[PDB]
């Protein structure tokens, strides 16, 4: 299917200055609720299981943020399974979202492909938190942020069809 719809406006990353600014990504329609919102939290980038394709359980990493703490927004790269996987098995670790980066330079819409974005509804409808492509370049400079030791911060917006601030 395409169930990952591209948009300019619903991503921006609020931290370090170095990578701050407004970022493309591809919303899944499912994992948020059918109103407007945002969801602002911070990245990691997992030191194991960075694919989301087997449990992060079976490598002892978690995902929930301390009380008071920025929910985790986690960075997954694609491939060996299908995006609603990834989401799910992200969202058991209690991942608040996920941002799954193109392992390849290209447009976006070119990353939703049959094999990898799936119709089962077992996943699709219980899936609760917000997933989005991101493009290899996002995904590199986020890594790169981090391994500096910078914590990168990042807000997704998605109410659709009116402009974000």
């Amino acid at each position: 299917g395409s169930r990952f719809v591209v948009e300019k406006n619903n991503l921006k990353v609020t931290s370090p200055d170095s990578i701050k600014g407004i970022y493309e990504c591809a919303i899944g329609n499912f994992g948020v609720p059918q109103y407007g919102g945002t969801l602002v939290g911070t990245v990691v980038y997992p030191k194991s299981n960075q694919k989301a394709c087997k449990s992060y359980s079976d490598f002892d990493i978690s995902f929930k943020s301390k009380p008071g703490r920025l929910p985790t927004f986690v960075l997954i790269d694609r491939g060996d399974c299908y995006f609603t996987l990834k989401a799910w098995i992200a969202q058991q670790a209690g991942a608040a979202a996920i941002l799954v980066a193109d392992s390849k330079a290209e447009p976006l819409i070119t990353m939703d492909t049959p094999e990898e974005d799936k119709s089962d509804a077992d996943y699709l409808q219980n899936i609760t938190i917000p997933s989005a492509l991101i493009t290899k370049t996002l995904g590199d400079s986020i890594k790169s942020a981090l391994s500096g030791g910078d914590m990168v911060n990042m807000k997704l917006d998605w109410t659709e069809s009116v402009p974000h601030p």
